[PDB]
């Protein structure tokens, strides 16, 4: 059993946008509502991790989470994008695709994007090309012309992101 | 405990590693050469191997970490292995004769054998490497360009936590 805060870096360089979010909201609110602890919970297991919910002794909800080294399939793109949109109290589904643009525009701000960086996303984003807007962020994050092959699962983009960060 | 991998290692080291934790389960030991290749691909996978000693004084295990692994081509060019190295990459470095002997351990079949062995010939390691995933993960296209052990790990445990 390990905290979550190993992966904190980890999440940064190679989650994409959709699984970084709930790796944050996990961090700040020591809880996600299902729809979240599926996703990235899910994500994790196709990584190899074992995400662990725990009730702590003490019960702010008063759960607590860890991570392991290793039923439900991780979520593809697809999925994330068409179903199960978020309701208010969720920080899942593809902040391309649900986030209002912008809240998405200030997230990518954040996210220390570059302003061109920012402004052909949000062009994609009018389009509904959520998934080349994502390899644009791909693109943007580890400083590469060409990301290289076609996204469509988030569990590939973290693939090709340690392969980049690999060598 | 380093054994707790084993099954692990058959099912998702790329030939290149699953070499290197039999030889370290047999030999315990292996050379410089070996123990970098190894040891930087369990790093990229998050665990530490070391050697556990006593204190108290004047058995290898693995622990989750508390570094660069190596990629296809930096395996493949240099550094060839000699006799009582481990390292290196199979599809490369390997007798064809021996290839063929231990991808039949692997329970690979002729057929998928006979793939490999053709283009082990004309120099397409990777994409040999790329045969052997698809042959193991019963998979009839692997959907990626191959060139680091750590991303074959990767995907192959996409496809186990699919
Ligand atoms: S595109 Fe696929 S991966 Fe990129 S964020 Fe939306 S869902 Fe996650
Ligand atoms: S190809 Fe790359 S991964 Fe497959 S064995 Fe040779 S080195 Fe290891």
């Amino acid at each position: 059993p390990n905290s979550l805060d190993q992966i904190d870096l980890l999440s940064t360089k190679s989650f994409p946008p959709c699984m970084r979010q709930l790796h944050k909201a996990l961090r700040e609110n020591h809880h996600l509502r299902h729809g979240g602890r599926m996703q990235y919970g899910l994500f994790l297991k196709g990584i190899g991790l074992t995400l662990e919910q725990a009730l702590q002794f003490w019960k702010d909800k008063g759960f607590s989470y860890n991570i392991r080294h290793s039923d439900y399939t991780p979520f593809s793109c697809l999925k994330i994008i068409l179903s199960n949109p978020p309701s208010q109290g969720d920080y899942h589904g593809c902040p391309f695709r649900h986030s209002d643009p912008e809240l998405l525009k200030q997230k990518l701000q954040s996210y220390k994007i570059s302003p061109g960086g920012i402004s052909q996303i949000l062009d994609l984003v009018k389009g509904t090309h959520y998934q080349v807007a994502c390899q644009k962020y791909f693109e943007m994050i580890h400083n590469v012309d060409d990301c290289g092959f076609s996204l469509n699962h988030p569990n590939q983009f973290f693939c090709e992101s340690q392969r980049i960060l690999n060598g």
